[PDB]
Formats: structure tokens, C-alpha cells, sequence
């Protein structure tokens, strides 16, 4: 159902422009760890309600993000390995990693990137539990993603974010529903955010 | 078509959001007016280049986003009345003026605003000479506008704005056709930007 749908989310692209680095992620804060114990913080015993999607991960790849299914929101595609997260697709080998100490890999038109930008999308279906739902907010945070990647949730999309390096934070209270809830990411090798950092280092 | 369509490009809204000033818009620079010949610019006389989009314009007034018709960018409204441009609607008396002093008119939550916005939507049907269309770039300017407006052109979106101050620039040559062509302008009394500015003078 539109907007939801991959061609109307697609285009606008944001991931070209140089000007919206994310849509609808939550302000930057130092982690809290979010445990209701005095005891605990105190203490820094692992906290309870913070939950790992860290695990092993559906994973697809395409070499464009247009060649991407539609159809995968909905479901995760029959065809696609599951890849444990968080990992590094090039280093899983579907795509060769590309050095260049000086020059960008992708050719320099900022903000513009190649029509053609290798393109993975990592589905997790994971189980909330019931208590979560009924009261508090419960956000999904990134550590780490490169470049861009567009977030999915229960088929419905929910985020934009723009920098790899920066944890970036989405709300998925709305989205939840009691019993395991599909989610899909989809992350682009090129960025119109790419071309801020040209730092040497394996891509 | 989608995205071109209304209900797609409404949402997700952008005055809501604080992130995003303005979609498509090309960077501001100080008035140059394009003339070829030397001796004009040392004159100053009017510009030929320019051309002025001002003069009677086609207007439809609504008091919500939502409830303007997705049908009326293909064409516009039989209903609609013609008022001069630039001009306010409020003066038109259309709807209502607001002053306060220190006081946003709107509540204050930002950078949410009012689920109904009075929002005026102007179409303008005009006819570009041939000469233009097949050598350089034409980018449409407009002035002044507030709080915010949404730009299509032919019936296909254009760009979004969001300060009302400053002049805002868009590319209409991908868009232009020999002959006339429709212009479909929307305008929102409130924006997400409008919080940015809470200067007293009646709104
Ligand atoms: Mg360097
Ligand atoms: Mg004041």
C-alpha cells in the first residue's frame, strides 16, 4: 500500500540529495541503557530492557536499489542467505571491497551517485514481548550503517537515516503488533552523504 | 500519476517536519536578471530574459491540506475565483487575519502544527516562447511566500519551499512544453517553519 510501497518511497530519492540526512530518526542522546533498577546503573549489570536484534539475519542482494523487489517487504524472498549482523556485505564477498586512499570510488558529480549502487537488504523477524507494547515507547537504534539505508517495519516504512558511523534511533511503538513482527532494512553502498567522508581506509 | 499525485506527495508531509526546508530548490544568489547584451546590464533597462509570472492569477482556497482535490492539478477548478498576484488571501478576505504579539497564532507544539491549515492553492496558465525551451535553463522565482508551498508544473511536482522571506528558485525546463503551460502553486498558513519565526506583525 502506498506510500509504503518501494517505488513511492524509492522517489524521491533522498540518498542523492545532498540536503535531508535523515527522515524521522530521534535526536542523539549518550546511551542509557533504559533499566528501571537504581541497583543495576549502578551496578551496569547487562539491562533488561535493552534487546538485541544482533543475531543471524535474512539477508538479500541486489545491485541496484530499483532491481530490488517490491514484494520483499511484505515477505522475505525464498532465494536470500542469512548473513549474521552486524557484518560487512563485501566481506561476505557478494560484492569486492574497493580501496582508494585519495579519491572517492564512486565518480565525483556530487551530489549525483552511480545509477547502479550494490544494494543489501537485511530482513529480521523477531518477537516482542507483550509487556513492551502496552506501555513505553520502544525504539529500534543502529550502532552502526553505511551509507543510507531505509527502514521497514512490519511492511510499513519507518525511517530515513543518512550517517553510517552516528547511531541512528526509529520509533517503532506504532508498528509493533503482539507476536513476531518482520522487519526489513535497506542499505546503499553509495550515499549523497558518501561524498562527505573520503577518509582512506577498505570500503 | 504517482508519485506525482496529491495524496503521495502530501505524505509523509514535509512542513511538519523541522528537518527539511526545501526539496529541488537551487541555491540563492543575488539578482543578476540574465540579459546578453553588455550594454543593458551598464543600463539596467529591463531585462528581456526576465519574464514576470505576476498579473491575475487563478486561486482555490481550502481549510485543510487534505481537503483541496487531487484533481485539481491536472486542471484547474471550475469553482475557483481569480485574484491578483502577489497577493495575500487573508486580504482577500478569505479567511480572517491573525495578530498576536507574542503568541504563535497556532498552538504551541512544535514542530507539530493545527490538523487544518488554511491552505490556498493558485494556477497559473501561461505560454512559453519556443526560443527558450530548446537552449538554456529556465528556473521559475518566486519573491516572497508563506508559510510554505508546494510547487507542480504541467501537472507533474516540481519543488517544496520553506521560508517564506527569502526567494525560492526551481528548474521548470524538464517540465516546460511548447504551448501553455499549467502552473499548480499550493500554499500552507502554517509550516513547521513557522515556529522559526514569531515576529509580531499581523500574519
Ligand atoms: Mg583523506
Ligand atoms: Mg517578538
Amino acid at each position: 500500500m502506498i506510500t509504503d510501497s518501494l517505488a513511492v518511497v524509492l522517489q524521491r530519492r533522498d540518498w542523492e540529495n545532498p540536503g535531508v540526512t535523515q527522515l524521522n530518526r530521534l535526536a542523539a542522546h549518550p546511551p542509557f541503557a533504559s533499566w528501571r533498577n537504581s541497583e543495576e546503573a549502578r551496578t551496569d549489570r547487562p539491562s533488561q530492557q535493552l534487546r538485541s536484534l544482533n543475531g543471524e539475519w535474512r539477508f538479500a542482494w541486489f545491485p541496484a536499489p530499483e532491481a530490488v523487489p517490491e514484494s520483499w517487504l511484505e515477505c522475505d524472498l525464498p532465494e536470500a542467505d542469512t548473513v549474521v549482523v552486524p557484518s560487512n556485505w563485501q566481506m561476505h564477498g557478494y560484492d569486492a571491497p574497493i580501496y582508494t586512499n585519495v579519491t572517492y570510488p564512486i565518480t565525483v558529480n556530487p551530489p549525483f551517485v552511480p545509477t547502479e549502487n550494490p544494494t543489501g537488504c537485511y530482513s529480521l523477524t523477531f518477537n516482542v514481548d507483550e509487556s513492551w507494547l502496552q506501555e513505553g515507547q520502544t525504539r529500534i537504534i543502529f550502532d552502526g550503517v553505511n551509507s543510507a539505508f531505509h527502514l521497514w517495519c512490519n511492511g510499513r516504512w519507518v525511517g530515513y537515516g543518512q550517517d553510517s558511523r552516528l547511531p541512528s534511533e526509529f520509533d517503532l511503538s506504532a508498528f509493533l503488533r503482539a507476536g513476531e513482527n518482520r522487519l526489513a532494512v535497506m542499505v546503499l553502498r553509495w550515499s549523497d552523504g558518501s561524498y562527505l567522508e573520503d577518509q582512506d581506509m577498505w570500503r
